[PDB]
């Protein structure tokens, strides 16, 4: 019933998901002089190190606001691609199975905890 237990636990996921050779199109912002494009189409950049920078800065309030953060890279990937068979799309889909896969105790665990807090 730690209720600020997420914090290290969102830290330790970043660690995971920056290993990952599926995350490197997503690591920094998208390259504007190689899409000239982006900007028409996606209204809110995201990228894994602006979540880090975010997160070590004391500027979420909950897990709930990572996620929010984490699934706008993946829907703005799902928005660019020109086909559901591009190389970089099909990277996101993978990187966000195991995001999902790892998310879940970590939005339970601190629900649990605030409902404690409550109780
Ligand atoms: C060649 N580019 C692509 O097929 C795609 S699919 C999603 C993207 C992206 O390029 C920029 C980053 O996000």
């Amino acid at each position: 019933y730690d209720i600020q237990a997420w914090k290290k636990q969102c830290e330790e996921l970043l660690n995971l998901i920056f290993q990952c050779e599926d995350s490197e199109p997503f690591r920094q912002p998208v390259d504007l002089l190689e899409y000239p494009d982006y900007r028409d189409i996606i209204d809110t950049p995201m990228d894994f190190a602006t979540v880090r920078e975010t997160l070590e800065a004391g500027n979420y309030e909950s897990p709930m606001e990572l996620c929010k953060d984490v699934r706008l890279i993946f829907s703005n990937s799902k928005a660019y691609t020109p086909s559901k068979r591009s190389r970089i799309y099909s990277m996101s889909l993978r990187l966000s199975a195991f995001f999902e896969e790892h998310i879940s105790s970590v939005l339970s665990d601190y629900k649990s905890a605030l409902r404690f807090h409550k109780r």
